[PDB]
């Protein structure tokens, strides 16, 4: 059976642990695994460009021995003059895996329903599961065992990072709190899936508007930009609601004394996170960015071996 | 002494047979030929984007051991900052071959007359000769011998696939029929070149507006996108009714993308006669064979 | 060890430049014999403004060192700080190659990156092209020390500045022939004058193109106008016509003189067909040598850093 990775809970707790261990092994020995030797191809397709996502995948695929064929948004968007199913059938003849950045989850589902190679969600509207693998690798590096840790996410609680932190976090046994204003709460289906997965791992899900309560006793504090490019014209003031949730020094001081801070780059210094927090000793954002390379390579190695 | 591939008949019948044999060998052993090991470079230049063309060449060059340097939209189209002759001299210092998607054929001929490395027409307004190499590879693996098969192309008979199926088909000994409406017939000079080449191979060239007669007894049925501004092409749709008139075990080809419901139906596209998925994959193998062959003689 | 950068031509001492140029000759002869980036290791190649010629040379050169070039096109400083970019890239790649505009941006990146930073091309310098030029001159003429080189045209552009600095580092007597108002930046000119003291070279700036051509071993020109200057308000044709590198000018130089021009050339403006395509032209070898000289520079910086 062909395995895909479209959202964080596509891996069981045991499987996620396997991928995270592989990510640590690959960080130590980055060119020791060559499942794409040849080179074999991997398609890396962007319905909307993401330079950082392309950078890490392109280099990582090369270090697995392969050749990434990158298709940027300058090409005709998939689905516009050929069905996704037809594209999947041809790609399955050319490459050993399909890495895709797209929008709605239904598009990823349609591709994965037909492709005979693994399909990976590089980044989408609803989830960012590869970044959360990198996040979990980073937390393990700086904290040790993930089970039982307390992680709080602040800001827009319905964006892709909030959803993947919920799903990926509870899969790892982490107690996850989303601190967000009313009207910006996690998708109910994602929250229910996280609550169910949490029953298997001893984790828990909390959603609150009380940012100070969310930070108290936290081991990991996370935030992300308050607005995606697609949201700039949605009509909302996307600054005023989030100001109480800014990851600043006062908020960090409420957390456990050994707490660390994560943020997917790019960051907007002075909005969701302050310079003092970005550049202080609690910040893990630089290691986090680097671990995108290793965690994505580990995911590819794992999916290719299982598929 | 430096060989180019700008149109289908740039290869003789014997040379075409060599390239198709190489494509079959490379399909079976895709990293066994490493003429570009190093890596040595190959330029892949697009005056107009073609993602599918870029995709197959880029991966194929890598599997020959090389590094494709791709110049597409956003990067500099050739001849805007310097003469094409100046570009050809510098490229000949950097890469071992030049793969170019451009429009008019006078631009390809100009490059090829100056460059001292092989120039390949990746796709042009007048010819699509790499796709036809992939088509011939697909027909051979489904049918065996190409000589004496009947191939019919339906739809726009003035586009690059019609021209290349004429030239490449008769070069392989295939009897080629183009079924097209009156405003969309092959370029007369291309048709004449195909009729001449067919004399050497025992093939033939037929142009007709009668889609039923073109489908009757055909072994290979081919179509392509038509672009109601498509009224004249509707009688030429590859549907189940047309396919039912062909020889037993006939196959259907279509350079992708396909507009399902226009030039070809779901039933034909997804049925047992369709070979469009193997055909798409064989662009990789046939283009690698072409490059290996041109590099060995250049 | 100190991380070494190459942002302008005099970032290499005379002895260091000689080492890089010797390595360029070795790599031209044996282009896959140095594999410091085997793995592959990454090299970031970043363009604030796209340059297809720069991309081709670096992309292929990095690959021939065993590495993988990760190209980032103009389609830095906007989404995140240059310091933030340097921190993260220093974790991904073994070197940063950057085409940008003002020199202060290169300086800032190099001040904080923990891997070598290379100026691929900037508004003020083009030091990789001048390494390729020096490699070409050495192939055609042998020892560089004591040669006389004259550059004609816009005397304040990146090629004029780098021919001054890189030329006098190699011991070449450099003349810049340019009209009033188009003269080398004073700081660059003073730096070249000081460096020329160390090598026995010299710096000459003149408006007399005929005097600059007489006795020259190497004649160089470049486009009169960069893309960012097309809207600067000046007539950028009339001042430069007396400085065209044509057959009459070349005839004034030494009988064995060679001609250089960083491509692309606008035939009929700064250079003529007869010169460009005649036996004195070295422009094609010069373009090829971008590949070899940049590979040599990368090998050298990586080993020193
Ligand atoms: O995932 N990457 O490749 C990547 C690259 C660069 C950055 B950075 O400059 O912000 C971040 C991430
Ligand atoms: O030649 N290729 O690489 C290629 C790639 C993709 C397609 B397709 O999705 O239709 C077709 C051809």
């Amino acid at each position: 059976v062909i395995r895909h990775f479209l959202r964080d809970d596509d891996l069981s707790p045991a499987e996620q642990a396997e991928v995270l261990e592989l990510a640590a092994e690959l960080k130590k020995d980055p060119v020791s695994r060559r499942p794409l030797q040849g080179p074999r191809g991997v398609a890396v397709i962007f319905d909307k460009n993401s330079t950082r996502t392309r950078f890490s995948f392109e280099l990582g695929i090369a270090q697995l021995g392969g050749h990434a064929v990158v298709v940027d948004s300058g090409s005709t968007q998939l689905g516009r003059d050929e069905t996704l199913q037809d594209t999947a059938k041809v790609l399955s003849r050319y490459v050993d895996a399909i890495v895709w950045r797209t929008f709605g989850q239904e598009r990823l589902d349609a591709m994965a329903s037909v492709a005979t190679v693994p399909v990976i969600n590089a980044l989408s509207d609803e989830f960012h599961p590869c970044q959360v693998l990198a996040d979990l690798q980073t937390i393990a590096e700086r904290k040790g065992a993930l089970r039982g840790l307390r992680l709080s996410y602040f800001g827009d609680g319905a964006n892709n990072m909030a959803h993947s932190l919920l799903l990926g976090g509870v899969t790892a046994g982490i107690h996850v709190t989303v601190a967000a204003p009313e009207g910006f709460l996690p998708d109910p289906s994602v929250r229910a899936a996280a609550e169910r997965r949490a029953q298997d791992t001893g984790a828990s899900v909390t959603v609150t508007a009380d940012a100070h309560a969310a930070a108290a006793g936290a081991d990991v504090l996370v935030t992300d930009t308050w607005t995606s490019m697609g949201q700039e014209n949605d009509g909302l003031d996307r600054v005023k609601p989030f100001r109480p949730f800014q990851l600043n020094s006062r908020l960090l001081a409420l957390a456990d004394s050994d707490a660390i801070v994560l943020h997917c780059l790019p960051a907007h210094r002075g909005d969701e996170i302050t310079d003092a927090v970005m550049d202080g000793p609690a910040s893990a954002v630089w290691d986090e960015a680097e671990n995108r390379l290793h965690a994505q390579k580990a995911l590819l190695v794992w999916l290719l071996e299982r598929s």
